[PDB]
């Protein structure tokens, strides 16, 4: 279980998606294009400081909060996060 | 319990608090034993939502009744769009 063995609660993703701005509204935001933003999205193993920094201070995170990794990483982390919620309900 | 559920210093609508945590409207219909179709009405419009609905969301999203945004969809819509703007107004004034 890899959202549970886990410091971050969040992926790059999220972070947007959590109050509905579009890829475009955040490259505006952080002065790249959307392609950037989208491919950080899809990959975030290389992410630039520059750029992860933004995240971190829009979205008041810390670089623990924040799940980094590839396509495949991204959706077994989020994937195991909706799992953990619903087996912590059910525990009761 | 801390790296389980994440510390969210505002509220949060249904919508938001089902979407926060990756789930579609079929699977948290199943998780609290309600058809797909009560969970997208009370995401639209939760005026009138039974408390025994919304005391599972608590349990599920671990957030007290202060913590959760109801109303009909105008007053999501504002709620949510207000949050968006301040993010953005926030992040600008630093800069």
């Amino acid at each position: 279980n890899l959202y549970f063995q886990s410091n971050a609660m969040k992926t790059l993703k999220e972070l947007r998606t959590d109050y509905g701005l579009t890829q475009k509204e955040l490259g505006d935001l952080f002065k790249v294009s959307s392609r950037t933003i989208q491919n950080m999205e899809k990959d975030s193993t290389n992410i630039k400081d520059s750029l992860l920094s933004k995240y971190m201070s829009a979205f008041n995170v810390k670089y623990d909060d924040i799940f980094l990794g590839n396509e495949y990483e991204n959706f077994v982390f989020t994937n195991d996060k909706k799992k953990s919620i619903i087996l912590a309900f059910k525990e009761k």
